[PDB]
């Protein structure tokens, strides 16, 4: 017999996405750079792999969309809502849709999609938000001026909770 898990979480470790289509504002590349970003600031803490597909059904199915969009959310034009994803589940779980009202770019101007992106696959991964104003799982964006990421101490302990550290060393 099975009894459904204690908290939501994906039951492999071997995940897939895909970029179902893209925003005007960034290059493919530039994208696809900033997604492949994102997760890799989570598989490098636990022991979960990304790979993403070019087409076909992927567990995290990324796309770009204003207003309705096919889902209960429907974004809200130019600021507010930026971004949400679907807890880990069947069909739109998972599922990462970002504001394309929003201006999303690769610097500290707009929105910066890979902080945006980490943020909304930590919630494709089953973590909610954090109190802590410090963390990447905050509810509140803020781009910090930091060069460099770093994944705060609390999403760390956050996502190792449901996935394990994977390997401690690289
Ligand atoms: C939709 O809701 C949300 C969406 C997103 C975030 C939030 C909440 N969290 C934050 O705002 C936040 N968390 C951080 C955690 C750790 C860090 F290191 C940080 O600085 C990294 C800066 C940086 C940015 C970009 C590049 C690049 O392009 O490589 C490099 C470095 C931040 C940070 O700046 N902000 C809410
Ligand atoms: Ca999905
Ligand atoms: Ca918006
Ligand atoms: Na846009
Ligand atoms: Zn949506
Ligand atoms: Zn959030």
């Amino acid at each position: 017999y099975n009894v459904f898990p204690r908290t939501l979480k994906w039951s492999k470790m071997n995940l897939t996405y895909r970029i179902v289509n893209y925003t005007p504002d960034m290059t493919h590349s530039e994208v696809e750079k900033a997604f492949k970003k994102a997760f890799k600031v989570w598989s490098d803490v636990t022991p979960l792999n990304f790979t993403r597909l070019h087409d076909g059904i992927a567990d995290i199915m990324i796309s770009f969309g204003i207003k309705e969009h096919g889902d209960f959310y429907p974004f809200d034009g130019p600021s507010g809502l930026l971004a949400h994803a679907f807890p880990p589940g069947p069909n739109y779980g998972g599922d990462a849709h970002f504001d394309d009202d929003e201006t999303w770019t690769s610097s500290s101007k707009g929105y910066n999609l890979f902080l945006v992106a980490a943020h909304e696959f930590g919630h494709s991964l089953g973590l909610d938000h954090s109190k802590d104003p410090g963390a990447l799982m905050f509810p509140i964006y803020t781009y910090t001026g930091k060069s460099h990421f770093m994944l705060p101490d609390d999403d760390v302990q956050g996502i190792q909770s449901l996935y394990g550290p994977g390997d401690e060393d690289p």
